[PDB]
DNA sequence: CGAAGGGTTACTTCGCGAACACATGCGAAAAAAACATTTTTTTATAGTAGCCGAAAA
């Protein structure tokens, strides 16, 4: 739902949330957050796009036979959109 | 009669003090040399960076 304090030390904490049982260590959203929300939202997607570009980048290394020369590669597409 | 050898007074620039108590060798290019890294041969061992599949809705 939203960021607010349900409840705690009586049951599982529900007065305005989606919860429904205890031992939420899961995913462990559980209360409210008030701390820290793009910046720690825009980590995991940073760190996402770059294992899906390492990725690709080993799928691009298979039709290339040349290692080194790939990178270069890479890093001539990337002075590419530099020149762009 | 005129150029030259001391001889001094005159203008300018350099050395000290101001009470008497109280309680607050250094820096910077390089150069011979004693020296470690860095291996690869495993290799026992835990896990810690990073990677997809069987599980739930």
């Amino acid at each position: 739902k939203k960021v607010r304090d349900g409840e705690s030390a009586k049951y599982f904490i529900d007065e305005e949330n989606f919860t429904m049982a205890e031992l939420c260590k899961p995913n462990f959203p559980i209360g409210q957050i008030s701390e820290n929300f793009e910046k720690s939202k825009m980590a995991k997607k940073a760190k996402l796009e770059k294992r899906r570009h390492l990725r690709e980048l080993r799928m691009r290394a298979r039709q290339e036979f040349k290692p080194l020369h790939s990178l270069t590669k890479e890093e001539q597409e990337e002075e590419e959109e530099k020149r762009k």
